[PDB]
């Protein structure tokens, strides 16, 4: 297994910072409140235009041309069109499968959002609220959704696997990130009582998700479990007989943490950090379960210095991380594409490196990975 | 600078065949009728999303990375926002200039559409109507618009030049192409009296446009005159002393026209046509005036056959035309980007080669 991938962030699951136009004229910060700030016909028009334009067949041709073999697609819980006022997008996912199959790429379906949220992050669609796991109706809704998706795509050549939930927040991450202040909730009463998701509860959900997914996908397909921010917690759970050869652990690792931990802002120090904190630690998990780094990037404060120097640095950080991931089962860069405008929004300078295809065009990431 | 360019078709000037989402739920065939088929708030939402998503900074980075130095940007006559119900797009053009200057690209501003049309083509915004040149008030509107744009951008590092009007239709084109049957007018009364634009009228308009543009652009910038489908008509006009060093002739050349004229649909026949009808003829014009081939592509009916042979044919047609243009002042591929789905909408198989960036990714055009 050598998964070389990109994420399709901000396509079917909106991330406000990655593109401004859909948010114009509203005060919404997240997916949940966007339709509440617009006339229904305007919301529909913007959503449908965004989904048609942001990712299309030509993007799959580009991803293949860069040497990737896989794509991770964040999908929303409302994909089947059964959760008003949100707009379904099963047709978009169907088209993605057709384009992946044309270009000999495989898709990891990533259920990125759930009703009432698994993390309270803005990327989860509902800022500052984290109550999904406390609401059995919505847990059951998600399990039914996962079953439907497995039945729909489980025999497809273009399926790599299914990830039952992105980024279920741990107690440590919930407290350390100060989630409800970092992503302040609009409805304070909706937010009160929110709780992080315990390891034991998550294992129980994973058991049920496996019961819905594994019987309904072909025997070469994978279930991909997010680490729930507990990289080293999963040996006993993921070495169970039912999972042998059928599972991948997804961990998300951002280079920017090096600076917070005191890494010197030189290439030599960043490369040592990548070797020690990323390669050396994560390969310990690879010993007993395949691991993909399902979100990572080259963002760093040093490059936020001439343009030539920042190009040199970005390229070396790309190569150093790619080298680390060669000791694992693979990776998905976060993210393939944004619509950032650092030329005119000067405060976003240093942040366009989260757009992988743009990194390639700037000389910040290798032109080909295979 | 040898001009190595791509067009930004379908960005600010819509062309229905290149993307479907904006037309959903309507039977509009062109720019003019789109707002007539939608609630105003829906039209505005769709136009604004399309313009934000279709072209952005990352596209200028890609164009530079692919080795181009120039973009040709079709703009609509309603760009300043003064022609209801259409939506202005000065901001978009201003952003294009900022991105071009960041990436060391130059912009040819191409006025692609005019009120009541210069060609009756769908790409002119109003199918089957061609009356602009018969309406002095709208000719004047266009002259004022060109003057404003020349003043706004004429001192900018990122400006290559200004093209006063795209594809003003000739008598021969109007007759031979059967424009009004190919692009039938929705409103027969509006279309009544449509007529092609004569060479003598066009030179008169060019004199007026040059008076609005040339005093307002710097000496390293150009007025770019479309040939009006008359490649060889311009020697006397464009060698006047006042135009020396300030002018480029824009000619549009499509390999598929060879098929209409009876060319065999083989690579060898296409290459012969490219050498004899493109290179050998257009280089005669380059001898007396700079020429750019402002729209061209690799579309051919042969490729419409194994994927590998299709790839080799496309790459050879790219290389053969690039070789032809090497003896000219430059070119702009039509077009940079489309949103076709040939996988699911098989009508478009063989047509995605009009998307230059996708050509590069398929190995149909040199990296």
């Amino acid at each position: 297994m050598k998964i070389k991938g990109v994420n399709l962030g901000n396509w079917l699951v909106l991330e406000k910072w990655m593109s401004s136009a859909i948010w114009e004229g509203t005060d919404a910060e997240d997916e949940y409140y966007l339709p509440r700030g617009l006339d229904s016909k305007v919301y529909e028009a913007r959503i449908k235009m965004h989904r048609a334009e942001y990712i299309s067949e030509r993007d799959f041709a580009r991803i293949k041309a860069m040497g990737f073999n896989s794509v991770r697609i964040p999908i929303p819980y409302f994909i089947y069109g059964d959760r008003a006022p949100f707009i379904g997008c099963i047709d978009e996912l169907d088209r993605a499968f057709s384009w992946a199959e044309k270009y000999d790429l495989k898709i990891l379906i990533d259920l990125h959002t759930v009703p009432m949220s698994q993390n309270g992050f803005d990327n989860g669609g509902l800022s500052g609220v984290c109550k999904w796991a406390q609401i059995p109706e919505e847990v059951d809704f998600v399990l039914n959704l996962l079953e439907k998706l497995a039945k729909r795509y489980g025999k497809r050549k273009g399926l790599l696997g299914i990830e039952p939930i992105n980024q279920p927040v741990s107690e440590e991450m919930w407290n350390d990130m100060g989630v409800q202040k970092r992503y302040p909730p609009l409805d304070k009463e909706m937010a009160e009582g929110s709780a992080p998701i315990s390891f034991e509860w998550l294992k129980g959900f994973y058991d049920k998700a496996a019961d819905r997914i594994l019987p309904n996908i072909d025997d070469d397909k994978y279930i991909v479990f997010h680490d729930g921010f507990r990289l080293h917690a999963w040996e006993e759970y993921l070495t169970q007989d039912r999972y042998k050869g059928r599972v991948i652990l997804d961990t998300h690792q951002y280079l920017m943490i090096a600076e917070m931990l005191g890494c010197e802002q030189t290439l030599e120090a960043y490369k040592t950090f990548i070797k020690e904190k990323f390669e050396d630690e994560i390969t310990k998990v690879e010993k007993y379960v395949p691991v993909v780094v399902g979100q990572w990037c080259i963002f760093n404060s040093y490059c936020v210095v001439s343009d030539e120097e920042k190009r040199k640095v970005y390229m070396e950080l790309s190569k150093a991380q790619l080298k680390a991931w060669d000791s694992l089962s693979g990776y998905f860069y976060w993210t393939y594409k944004m619509l950032l405008d650092p030329t005119n929004q000067a405060t976003w300078r240093g942040w366009d490196c989260w757009d992988l295809a743009k990194c390639v065009d700037e000389g910040w990431f290798p032109g080909r990975v295979a």
